[PDB]
């Protein structure tokens, strides 16, 4: 029921070191990453495990935190913009698969004005 995790490396890419993209890891996702909610999304969603056979006939463009921050650490992306739009694919996943009011997306929201505070303002 697993589909392969998103890809963390890819060669056939061009890669870059931005303050921002620096910040994003050092500052943002790590701040992210010790919130009580954040559990949830620190890898990804294994729906084996968690018994949702649906998952993954809904969410088709996975991604977590996890996959994130080893795409950070890999300087995976081009551009800050590139790697906040991972993030929103994030939540954006949970607000589709899930409910307004459901216990998951109160966690998702929780971290996602975090996020969004976090990012307001990013190194120049
Ligand atoms: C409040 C509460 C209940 C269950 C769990 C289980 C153990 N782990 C987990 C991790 C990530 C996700 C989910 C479950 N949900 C499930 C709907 C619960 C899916 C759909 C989803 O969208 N994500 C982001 C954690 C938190």
């Amino acid at each position: 029921m697993n589909p392969p995790p998103p890809e963390t490396s890819n060669p056939n890419k061009p890669k870059r070191q931005t303050n921002q993209l620096q910040y994003l890891l050092r500052v943002v996702l790590k701040t992210l990453w010790k919130h009580q909610f954040a559990w949830p999304f620190q890898q990804p969603v294994d729906a084996v495990k968690l018994n949702l056979p649906d998952y993954y006939k809904i969410i088709k463009t996975p991604m977590d935190m996890g996959t994130i921050k080893k795409r950070l650490e890999n300087n995976y992306y081009w551009n800050a913009q590139e790697c906040i739009q991972d993030f929103n694919t994030m939540f954006t996943n949970c607000y589709i698969y899930n409910k307004p009011g459901d216990d998951i997306v109160l966690m998702a929201e929780a971290l996602e004005k975090l996020f969004l505070q976090k990012i307001n303002e990013l190194p120049t």
